[PDB]
């Protein structure tokens, strides 16, 4: 029977897609979207598309219809507290429409967080566990290409990654192995009703960034440790609109106080062999 | 600036508004409920009704416009999941009219309980912290009420108290005192950001129960020790309705298992003395 991902016009919901497609027959794979256009893509593959948008529950009551297995991949987070409503609606949804098994795209670790994005997962497992269904929470780690992506060639151009983060540790691990892991979850026995932190056993810092963008790209690149003040400053002189560049910094402020810094081997152990950072480099910049 | 109290017209809410009122003029104090019809009673007391349903996220934007201090007293909990996306509503209502505190009625070592309602009052919790809002959590033991009542006229009658909480101990207080701590919280400094785990210190089993209850009626009743199947059937076959007795017996398994069995002394510090349990029984009975 069926397994239905919803944000899969997303990074992450469009990665987890083509590793289901290597998997299962697309016939039993359904697209759950917001943008019902956007999803022509899907649809040549022989992907079910529906329309399934967070803040229409009766959208979701429809779009969650008969689905066995239910992905349910994480809002973008602009707005935490509606963040929960939809989160709530969602669950609500999969609740009444009878879903046999829910996994979530959470975040390692929250229960540690310093981050208020944290609050939104722990309130979105506590709410699918009054469900009674079936659950895999599925912890992701923050990307690795959140940090590692084409926006480098800017560090290899000017001789410096510019970051608020310190020395702080990143257990970070690519969206394409987060999907890779959802993929597996979903397609085999044995995850309900488990919890995985799903993180790098391998951490970074971004001194060992700079060092590795210098091995692949022949450029002396250094990491440039400034200020939280410094960093938002940096960000909106290079052209990143003031909010975005008020997360980013408050992200390396984190990492800066080990927001990153632990880790589990669950990741591995259920996809194998995790990616070393290098490899990543070398794709974001083609090198 | 005012005080507002939802579910105002429920047995938890007319003890706070009753509670406050003896603390801050009746003016001070904001009524808001779903059956405007039914609060009457308090209107003729000074006290400004406002309508608020949380099923109706609009209703309750207005409602909570202009409020300093919100007490949120949970909804009654026969849907679990649809009290999640209630509870969610009502957060994101409160977040949207600016609310500057908010105290909200959660259960007492949630964490560690094992009946599915603590699952709604933590996803609850983290919603608000979601917020930024300087929150109170006053985390609510079981209501003694529930269990020492007129009702235990029929336990004088039969000479028989009949549970399946074998030697379970319990941590319950009255919502008399309950409604003493919120309406103390919400009326003075130093509360903020911090949580309570309102229980007695002065636990009881259903032993001393029927001990109590013989010595003041001055009939012999036994604790009479039944399954969980023969509990939801004896009370069945004494006139309540099948969904009520299941909700009881579990009650009585949880109990059984030492679901009410941890003791904190934060209410004590908060109101002071604790009401003996043989004085609850007297005024239940009016003995
Ligand atoms: N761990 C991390 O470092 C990290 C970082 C960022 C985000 N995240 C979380 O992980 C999730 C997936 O990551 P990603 O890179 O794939 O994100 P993404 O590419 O930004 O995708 C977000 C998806 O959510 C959908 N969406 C937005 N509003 C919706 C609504 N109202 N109803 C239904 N769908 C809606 C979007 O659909 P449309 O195509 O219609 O816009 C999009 O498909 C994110 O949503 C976020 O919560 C994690
Ligand atoms: N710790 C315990 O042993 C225990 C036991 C039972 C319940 N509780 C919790 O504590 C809360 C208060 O206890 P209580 O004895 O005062 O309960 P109660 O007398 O049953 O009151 C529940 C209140 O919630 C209101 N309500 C129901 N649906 C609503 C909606 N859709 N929108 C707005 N208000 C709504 C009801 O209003 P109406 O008058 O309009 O019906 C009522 O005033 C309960 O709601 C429950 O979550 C705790």
């Amino acid at each position: 029977f069926s397994i239905a991902v919803t944000g899969a016009t997303g990074q992450l919901g469009g990665l987890v897609i083509q590793h289901l497609l290597k998997k299962v027959p697309a016939s039993q794979i359904i697209a759950i979207v917001r943008n019902v256009e956007k999803a022509s893509t899907l649809a040549d593959q022989g992907v079910e598309v529906r329309h399934g948008d967070y803040n229409q529950p009766e959208s979701l009551q429809k779009a969650f219809a008969g689905v066995s297995k239910l992905l349910f991949i994480s809002g973008p987070h602009y707005d935490n507290t509606l963040l929960i409503v939809q989160h709530a609606n969602v669950v609500k949804a999969a609740r009444d429409a009878g879903v046999k098994h829910i996994a979530y795209t959470g975040y390692a670790f929250a229960e540690e967080s310093i981050i208020p994005l944290a609050h939104v997962h722990l309130a979105t497992e506590y709410a699918i566990r009054t469900t009674n269904i079936p659950y895999t929470f599925l912890r992701n780690a923050l990307y690795t290409d959140f940090f590692v992506n084409e926006g480098l060639r800017a560090s290899t151009e000017s001789g410096a990654i510019v970051t608020n983060a310190g020395s702080g540790i990143v257990n970070s691990v690519t969206r394409n192995e987060l999907a890779l892991a959802a993929a597996t979850v979903l397609t085999e026995e044995g995850h309900e009703n488990k919890t995985y932190n799903l993180v790098s056993n391998q951490p970074w810092t971004f001194d060992e960034l700079a060092q590795i963008l210098s091995e692949v790209s022949g450029k002396k690149v250094v990491h440039q440790p400034v200020s939280f003040e410094e960093e938002k400053n940096f960000l909106v002189n290079a052209g990143v609109p003031e909010p975005f560049t008020e997360i980013t910094a408050a992200i390396y402020d984190a990492i800066s106080k080990g927001e990153a810094s632990k880790t589990s081997d669950d990741l591995q152990k259920l996809i194998g062999s995790l990616t070393p950072l290098k490899e990543t480099v070398k794709q974001a910049l083609k090198m």
